[PDB]
């Protein structure tokens, strides 16, 4: 079972989402991550291929975890008689992106760049993958720092991808768009655009923008560090209060702000190593 095909390690983290232990795999010693969330916390459930009644988390996460390295994979779950236990993959040596912030401060645009545009090709795989994640931020990407790969970590507010008007949202209100905020109503390409320049902000500027909703409302970016012109025109594109105002992803990456990456490797050579 479980509990012997797993060693339990130190906890990483527990909140909103439930509780994390870093654990290692037993038969080949793969670094893992074990994820347990208690039954009557979970709203959404879904159904895998078979019909299996599981957590949604667990449905988007089946969805997205394949051969692309850009989303933290599920290797395997399993169901208690009170909660759902998910093994995770686990890079080692990790730190998310929030730590790393608070940390270093203020990113280098060159970083800035390299890890902005990882994190729009993850986003890009899950709409590819019909899976929409409601909640991109820092606390959510792990950077892997041998490698310099970002992943994006936490599908539990997840949902799967529509073209219709969503009315409900679980994610972090700091990096919820205008619509939501007034109406209680978003889209879910042109909300994952307006967190997307929550976050390349804090990248940039090594806080977020807005922390009323006021402000949300309002829409006013005022910049606290140096930032680029390009960078400044990206970011308040992507905070365009009408969400038909905010570009596509091909546009955010078509940006002259997002031209001339840096690879992964390249990134981990000259920032993280
Ligand atoms: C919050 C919510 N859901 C999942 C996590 C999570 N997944 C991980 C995978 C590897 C390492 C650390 C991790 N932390 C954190």
């Amino acid at each position: 079972p479980l509990e012997s095909q797993y060693q339990v390690g130190p906890l990483l983290g527990s909140g909103g989402f439930g509780s994390v232990y870093s654990g290692i795999r037993v038969s080949d010693n793969l670094p893992v991550a074990i994820k347990h969330v208690e039954k009557d916390r979970i709203s959404d459930w879904g159904e895998l291929p078979n019909g299996t009644r599981v957590p949604m988390e667990v449905v988007l996460l089946k969805k997205v975890s394949s051969g692309f390295s850009g989303v933290i994979r599920l290797l395997d779950w399993f169901e208690r008689p009170d909660s759902f236990v998910l093994i995770l993959e686990r890079p080692e040596p990790v730190q998310d992106l929030f730590d790393f912030i608070t940390e270093r401060g203020a990113l280098q645009e060159e970083l800035a760049r390299s890890f902005f545009w990882q994190v729009l090709e993850a986003v890009r795989h899950c709409h590819n993958c019909g899976v929409l994640h409601r909640d991109i931020k820092d606390e959510n990407i792990l950077i892997d720092l041998n490698r310099g790969e970002l992943k994006l970590i936490d599908f539990g507010s997840g949902a799967l991808l529509k073209d219709t008007v969503y009315t409900d949202f679980d994610g972090t209100r700091v990096y919820s768009p205008p619509e939501w905020i007034r109406y209680h109503r978003y889209h879910g390409r042109s909300a994952a655009v307006w967190s997307l320049g929550i976050l390349l902000y804090d990248m940039v500027c090594g806080d977020i923008p807005f922390e009323h909703d006021e402000e949300i409302i309002r829409g006013q970016v005022f910049f606290r560090q140096r930032v680029s012109s390009e960078c400044q025109h990206l970011i308040r594109w992507c905070l365009a209060l009408r969400p038909s105002d905010r570009p596509t992803f091909e546009e955010i990456q078509n940006h002259p702000w997002m031209q001339d990456v840096l690879l992964p490797q390249e990134t981990a050579e000259i920032h993280l190593h």
